[PDB]
């Protein structure tokens, strides 16, 4: 079974030092504001489980969404800048997680299953995300084919689908639409599920 | 679920610079008239989305069928010769397309879901399709193994099945039969679905 | 859907110059009498479609079962020795074939869907099948590691399952049992489905 | 169909000389006591069919669970130390098999489908399982780079799932819970199904 | 032994339907005038033996240098335009071949071993070499990922080294310098030996 | 060091069950008469060491040249037809072996180091070598993709070079020329060294 | 020819987006002072040509040695901390480079061909090089499995050998010894040539 | 340059966790007496550097020869049974090492460069080396693919050639012959250099 009428997913059977998936956007990743939603079905959540992470050479923490024991942490700009939802994490159940960001005044937010879960102001005000980064799902940026691999602790185990990124802050109506029962045909422009190239590596598999 | 009782398809999870599928006919492709049907289910359509393309080194535009928004364009001989349907394609729904051609008087036709959608005369009159070319599905003839790859804009994302080519012009009764509820055992002679060799590349997958 | 109770099959999506599957028995193939059954679901039957073939260096035609239009030909020893059944096999439907042989005075027989279809006597009398040959399904003995070589005409396209070989002549009760609705747990000793090693090559797939 | 709501398994289509799966625990395997459960569905059982085996360089028989006809043999420390269940395993049916061990004075036991099947005392008393060995499923350590090497007789053919190892002797309530109808979310700490790395080799396949 | 003091070459042990080498320039190939030199040691010269070829999708004959028995044919723009030096090639001996082109008035030349061998005027006057094509050595453009494809007759067998391309017509002094005994460090800007990426395919080998 | 000024060879470092090299002639192998020479340097000569072998499906012994303990055996048509030299082969020394055949009257001969060593008459008179077989060096025809299969006893260990085949019986002057110190540029038409495709397999290596 | 007494090297025939070599030290790279020498023969030096680079996740610029036209730049800690020897490099000639660093007082030095070329004080005083980074030769850490992802401008083209790293500042006598004609047996402890694992990638190859 | 006139060797450029070479004898390794000689040229000799090792499942130390700083240790049967020569091995120069064993009275010996270096009596008296073990050069025991790897400490770095094993104790004259300047043509029967299959893995490569 699949969450909202989507017909494809990616399976992480296990968390190891080689498993991850890489995203290749078609247009530059420089952003003034953005939105990014995804579907998750977690098997085991640890001290810090990376869902997706965008990072550059000088700063590996440009954008980062990950799960703690019972909370969702959304990071923009750096570690000190983070927004935390309280007690809205589950295991073995499909759940939708969307979050927006605006650089004009640092408005960031988190929505879980179509309902606001967190919000703050004056986060990374005036910041701009640069180009030339590496976008990944299920793992953080680190050496590949060199060194011991990735940190086995931060990896992800479960299923992912519906990974979309927009170049603007979606309105409330759009955000509730994206999590609906017929929401798998609306895809973002920077990244879209089904049109953008996503290459599983190290053991991740496409499943239909 | 697949249409007309077919039990195999090909999946294009993404449109990238390396994804395509190649067809290897058993007999020469030299033709004076031909017919070609296919089942398609598109995910996203750009200004030009190649379904299948046949071309030699001298002329890469011998035969070509592609989608542009809600229109269907059928090309024989070159760009100047093209037949266009208006609003006969959707997204996320299985649809049957079949095109007809005759070099004796240049009669071309397009049928969508068993109904005539376009017709023309004096198209490539007296022209003979050469032999020894290359036939792909979902991509256009270009540098495949080495180079800059293909143009990602023209690639295809979705599902395809039931790709048949005949060496003659099918009659109206045969054309309506081919899109029937039990038409998946009607295969053409130049190319037949299930007997001819089709090799997905670069990320395309059989869904058998 | 699988024929009787089996939960694994092999798919030949296409007939080409590279597709086949090889069988590696655990014990010698030297035999004075044998029985062999199989499930087939043919897509397109040509003038000679090989199902399975056992051949040695000096004689590539030791044992051979194949289809020719709506007829079944069973060969032991050589071409001159063949048993033919008429109007037995159809396309796109699961059917059970099983052949019997005895070297004492050449009793050979063919059963289709549990019913006798042919029988003859004094075939290859006194002949002993040698050992050290190559056993294959869906193709005939020929060079394979030269980029091809296999005759594209004789190959097979469809699904196969339940390939068993016994070292003796099964009785009538056993033969009718092997084609029942709870027969997939009855496996032969020389070759058994799910116990013996079978390696698809060139495009054949397991469709468990 | 899979047991206890598990959504993944590993398939052994055959027992060749190269088929096995390797487990890579995160933490050391030095144990004073342990408990290890698994789901199995066997196709054919020989004189000795290995399910999982842990062994070091000096002692290849540190821990071993295997089937012999209709009996289950559990080995800790060597051949002389074995516990045998009489007539409590079948073919083609999912069955749960757990077994605990205590090093304090050698309490070992076997449970089949949540019911005690065997028990003994004073087995490998004072023994400590070393660390730095190799853990495998479906085969015994012989060598994977000798052009094969594994003895085909001992290999396994069927399906496996739910392989967990704990660092302590589970209580009776815990064991009946693990064998329950919704127990697939109860995973052990030394090895857990879905979090620990398991790499099928030589023909074994993940199936969903 | 290699000429002019070069430590590397490329070996074509044989001419088949897969052997070639591809060049990946760092800057666009759009040119108004150019020069291009190379070292050859031919084993067997045929009716037409391609040394290097540049071609686009529309026009596969943009630039070509090839050997025809004991002659050298230099092609710019198309097949109709060609310059033929005559009686100035051998087998099994290193030889240097350069040629310049100017689009302002269509001046073309050919130098063999530092001596002018041919010259013409009004060749492809006003023509501009497009950009975005494919550059190769030892073969023509189309025929990859087709199961061979390349014409076995036109391929090359021997050794090549010192392949350089400039963006301007080299003067006479520079041309005589390039074929000197200390010229292997004189590399062009569009393509340079030892700086530009040249990856052999299909059986070609780097040799030192 | 290599003989007669040849600059390439093939190394067989070991005789195994997978080592061999395959030849792909451009034109058909149907022959009325032929001549075939080769350079050989043997490391260990066993009861029968294959140099090159041509065989079809129905007759694996069409043409065969191999070495015995101290003799060279040349076979045309079948095992019963063979010509044997007596004491004219050594180990670790380059030696030229050439033999001709004529079907008009069955004249066969063997030359070793430019000197005639054997001759016979009425050998395979009226025979014609079929076409569509497999040509190999260092091994005899047998299954190769099965996984090993080749009999290690008959394999070859050493170095080979200068393998040429003509379509006619070379005269005495040509035969003495082919073994000279400036002969490595004399290549045959059916097969030529450095022009015909010869791809080693299983551990054989090109060496320069 | 090799520089002093070494018998292996690594060849970079070209600079592309994939070529580099990775080093796997046996012991941790945490250092308070170090020395590092290398043999280099450059083909083309650009605005910045990386020889070797050590960097962590938070700081890709921990240690760096690279060539800029006719100068040598040695970097410890970050960009602002650099030592620049000037006019001490050529092209196509073997040259020995070695630099030392001390964290107690920030003493850094550069030696070229056994002669001091630069010296500085108060460079990264009190700094400790972290551990758990990635060490590479000929490239900078940017990305491996993202379809290249290496800046082609910074790559290296030429030959390298004798890469050693010590855990202490070598004395003047040791430094002049390391560049001698009998020095290839003097290997460092953190990294040693011929003892430490160095696996080239993307086109680099060992040569001996 | 190689010793005694041998054309091939094996290179171990590094000490890693995956480098080794495996030997596949033709006949059983069951022995009551044997001899085994080899040519070695060590780069760095650590506390224990394995040259070759034969071991079975129940006993990984059946036969073992290795270097310990400037000593040579020869092991038959187990750890307690060892013969140690002293000051006999250096670094960077080729040296011949032979050793014989007799089970009748437990006579063991070691020769270095053709001169006796050690001798003992009553070593493994009455012992018989079992059959079905695994023979390797440069590494101790298995773990190649998924065990995690080998112990990098025991690996070997340098060059090896001339590895021969006889089934009997060679006489003194034979032993001095085997280390001569024309000794590369005499090879053992159980294992012979050039006829037996030796397959380098993980980085080792043949060199000529
Ligand atoms: C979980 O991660 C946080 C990171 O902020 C860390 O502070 C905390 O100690 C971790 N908790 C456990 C139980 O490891
Ligand atoms: C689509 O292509 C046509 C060429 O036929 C061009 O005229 C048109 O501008 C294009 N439209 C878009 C949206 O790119
Ligand atoms: C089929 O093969 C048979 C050989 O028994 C031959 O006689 C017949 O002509 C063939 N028919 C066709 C249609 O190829
Ligand atoms: C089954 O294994 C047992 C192990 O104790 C041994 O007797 C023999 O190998 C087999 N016995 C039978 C009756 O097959
Ligand atoms: C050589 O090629 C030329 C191409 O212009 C052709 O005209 C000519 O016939 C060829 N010669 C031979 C002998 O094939
Ligand atoms: C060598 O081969 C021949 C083949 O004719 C055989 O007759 C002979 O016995 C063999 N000799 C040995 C010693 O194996
Ligand atoms: C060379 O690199 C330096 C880096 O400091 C830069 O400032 C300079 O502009 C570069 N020179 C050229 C010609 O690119
Ligand atoms: C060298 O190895 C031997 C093995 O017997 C060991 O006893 C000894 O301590 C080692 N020496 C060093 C310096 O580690």
């Amino acid at each position: 079974w699949l969450p909202a009428g989507c017909e494809t997913a990616i399976l992480f059977p296990m968390r190891s030092k080689k498993i991850f998936g890489s995203v290749h956007p078609v247009r530059p990743m420089r952003l003034e504001s953005f939105s990014a939603c995804i579907w998750v079905k977690a098997t085991d959540v640890l001290n810090k489980t990376i869902l997706f992470s965008y990072g550059t050479k000088r700063n590996p923490y440009e954008i980062q969404l990950y799960l703690s024991y019972q909370s969702i942490v959304f990071v923009v700009g750096g570690e000190e800048n983070k927004l935390v939802a309280e007690a809205m994490v589950s295991l073995g159940r499909w759940t939708h997680l969307c979050g927006t960001w605006n650089s004009e005044e640092g408005l960031t937010s988190l929505w879980v299953n179509g309902e606001l879960a967190a919000t703050t102001v004056e986060m990374a005000t005036g910041h701009i995300v640069p180009e030339g980064g590496i976008l990944q799902i299920g793992q953080e940026k680190n050496g590949c084919c060199v060194g011991g691999g990735f940190d086995e602790t931060l990896a992800f185990s479960g299923r992912l689908t519906g990974f979309n990124i927009w170049d603007s802050v979606l309105s409330n109506e759009e955000i509730r639409e994206t999590g609906g029962a017929e929401s798998c045909h609306i895809r973002g422009n920077i990244v879209g599920w089904g049109v953008t190239e996503i290459q599983p590596h190290g053991g991740a598999q496409y499943v239909s």
